[PDB]
């Protein structure tokens, strides 16, 4: 059958996304606004520094910037935590270990405000070096994809997952970002604590050509992999 939160992403739902950070003390906030489509496992975001310039590059913000979009293929739908934890939502924390540099620790708390997909963030950043890639602006904009490995966290009824980024740098190199994270539901009801699984994620950057903020647009794939069940042997 169709499970609850589930029912809130079968059609397009607007995200709002807030953001207040600090990395080693250069403070600046991010508001964003788009939707999901969680059928196509789309994401279509425009984010905007409020403060003004940005003091770390705009790819190092793009997976802390909403996994309840995800497209969980038909047989996997009983591994979605992210819908089940809806409307009440959860709280997503991490930490990005960037190889060689410093470390960004985030707190989010997402959830649905009426018919919008809300993601509010803080992110603290520390030990960064000031000519580093991430201080030193080194970094091309462009794309990145790769997999989160997410397993059940049944002592804090949510999940966990790893994954790394490797983040072109301009001068043909990989700034690695080791990222490790936990979910765990705002709400009290029963969630669907998933078998080991992936999101297969994409991320596109590009910029808005009438847009004179320092700004990023995001177009994002996300699609849960990883789990057969066997829908090879209804095909001989």
């Amino acid at each position: 059958m169709v499970s609850k939160g589930e029912e809130l992403f079968t059609g397009v739902v607007p995200i709002l996304v807030e953001l207040d950070g600090d990395v080693n003390g250069h403070k600046f906030s991010v508001s964003g606004e788009g939707e999901g489509d969680a059928t196509y496992g789309k994401l279509t975001l425009k984010f905007i520094c409020t403060t003004g310039k940005l003091p770390v590059p705009w790819p190092t913000l793009v997976t802390t910037l909403v996994q309840c979009f995800a497209r969980y293929p038909d047989h996997m739908k009983q591994h979605d935590f992210f819908k089940s934890a809806m409307p009440e939502g959860y709280v997503q924390e991490r930490t990005i270990f960037f190889k060689d540099d410093g470390n960004y620790k985030t707190r989010a708390e997402v959830k649905f405000e009426g018919d919008t997909l809300v993601n509010r963030i803080e992110l603290k950043g520390i030990d960064f070096k000031e000519d580093g890639n991430i201080l030193g602006h080194k970094l091309e904009y462009n794309y990145f994809s790769d997999n989160v490995y997410i397993t059940a966290d049944k002592q804090k009824n949510g999940i966990k997952a790893n994954f790394k980024i490797r983040h072109n740098i301009e001068d043909g190199g990989v700034q690695l970002a080791d990222h490790y994270q936990q979910n765990t539901p705002i709400g009290d009801g029963p969630v669907l604590l998933p078998d080991n699984h992936y999101l297969s994620t994409q991320s596109a950057l590009s910029k808005d050509p009438n847009e004179k903020r320092d700004h990023m647009v995001l177009l994002e794939f996300v699609t849960a992999a990883g789990i057969t069940l066997g829908m090879d042997e209804l095909y001989k």
